């Protein structure tokens, strides 16, 4: 449906749509400015993040009320309309994963654009692995764990530690493994090397710099407190 | 859509969506209890008013920001989509006007429920003139006023001084008179006298009614600091 609309025009679309809070908007509008099949800049990558961030943020927390009622329950209606809003927020994930395949994935040469999408790639197969049951879930969690993996073995071969796209994978798969694989060792010691790392290397960034790592240790910190 | 569901699924679903703040959800399934014709109990009227004031005022903050954007701007782009997010509200607020229209109004016997019903079709209209301009803007305002003011003089007549929905009433007509009919000096008289009024029959009152018509109370004296 954004077919007829120019690249441009959807991207200042999807930045007013962010300072309006419409999210769903905002993804669409980065969805068809994806599908007009050139690379995205980093400040484009970023409003695609955003925008599907919020809309899956949304589903998931919605998810969590659902099943947390649902739980306490154990007629039909609680597990039809978990099984709803479920649904959506798969095809959210199944959205992205498409984008993700077809074909930013393959088109980005970069290592700054190659993490970034891996790093989406294993945010999403991690929400699926979220609501998903069984050993279809074994598939989806070994998905995740895959592109996650595949984005830290560039990040630690292209990238300084502090980098932000490189802190925020680690983060990312910290969370991974605390919260989907059952392995809250690898988490903490992933998120503390991850931290240790980056500190030992601020003293080469400018104060801006700086501020944009510092901000990102303080979340993998959060959590080693939170884990610990 | 929601004519296969049964109507106590419809109420159960909206107030688990209400739980999941997934308020477009739960318009659409008050949309498809109020469709299967029966009239409304007192609980279903407000899951059908808060499930439709949370989806209008995500697209009124909506077109506030993209309208104080497009104004700043004063290409197509900021203009065009204020126009999707305006035809979006002005279908949402079509959608209400319906339901009052076909049948809750006519159907609606009772002071609480005729009085509930057209304070609804003031306060959709009053969104509806929010966004209208010229002398389409001048009929769509006499909606509102004609609404608001049937209501009043059903609200005087039938129902305390101090009943909630005939203070949120007034309060709606006084922001009416305030913001869209430029008559300051109405909407102020209209919030005092309202306050001492009530006022003057809160002894009355238990203490759990106290405690909800002093609440709207404290809406009016808060527009009244505003105004003054
Ligand atoms: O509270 C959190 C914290 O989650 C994270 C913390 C650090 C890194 C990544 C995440 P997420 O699981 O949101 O990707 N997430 C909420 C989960 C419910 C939906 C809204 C966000
Ligand atoms: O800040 C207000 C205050 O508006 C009122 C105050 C008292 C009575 C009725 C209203 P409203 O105009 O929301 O029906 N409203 C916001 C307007 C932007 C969209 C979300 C709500
Ligand atoms: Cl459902
Ligand atoms: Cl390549
Ligand atoms: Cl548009
Ligand atoms: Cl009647
Ligand atoms: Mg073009
Ligand atoms: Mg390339
Ligand atoms: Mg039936
Ligand atoms: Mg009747």
């Amino acid at each position: 449906a954004m077919g007829s609309m120019e690249r441009a025009s959807l991207i200042q679309k999807a930045k007013l749509a962010e300072q309006a809070e419409r999210y769903e908007d905002m993804a669409a509008f980065m969805k068809g400015a994806v599908e007009k099949g050139e690379e995205l800049s980093c400040e484009e990558r970023n409003l695609l993040s955003v925008a599907y961030k919020n809309v899956v943020g949304g589903q998931r927390a919605a998810w969590r009320v659902l099943s947390s009622i649902e739980q306490k329950s154990n007629g039909p209606e609680v597990r039809e309309y978990r099984e709803k809003v479920e649904t959506e927020l798969q095809g959210v994930c199944d959205t992205v994963l498409g984008l993700l395949d077809s074909h930013l994935i393959k088109e980005a040469g970069d290592a700054e654009s190659r993490v970034f999408y891996l790093k989406m790639k294993g945010d999403y197969y991690r929400y699926l692995a979220e609501v998903a049951t069984g050993d279809d879930k074994k598939r989806i969690i070994d998905s995740a764990r895959s592109a996650y993996q595949e984005a830290m073995d560039i990040s630690k071969k292209e990238m300084p530690p502090t980098n932000p796209i490189r802190l925020g994978l680690a983060l990312n798969f910290s969370v991974f493994h605390y919260e989907i694989a059952n392995s809250p060792e690898e988490a903490i010691s992933l998120a503390k090397t991850t931290f240790d790392e980056a500190m030992a290397d601020l003293h080469t960034l400018s104060e801006d710099s700086y501020k944009d790592s510092t901000l990102i240790m303080q979340l993998l910190r959060d959590n080693l407190t939170l884990w610990t």
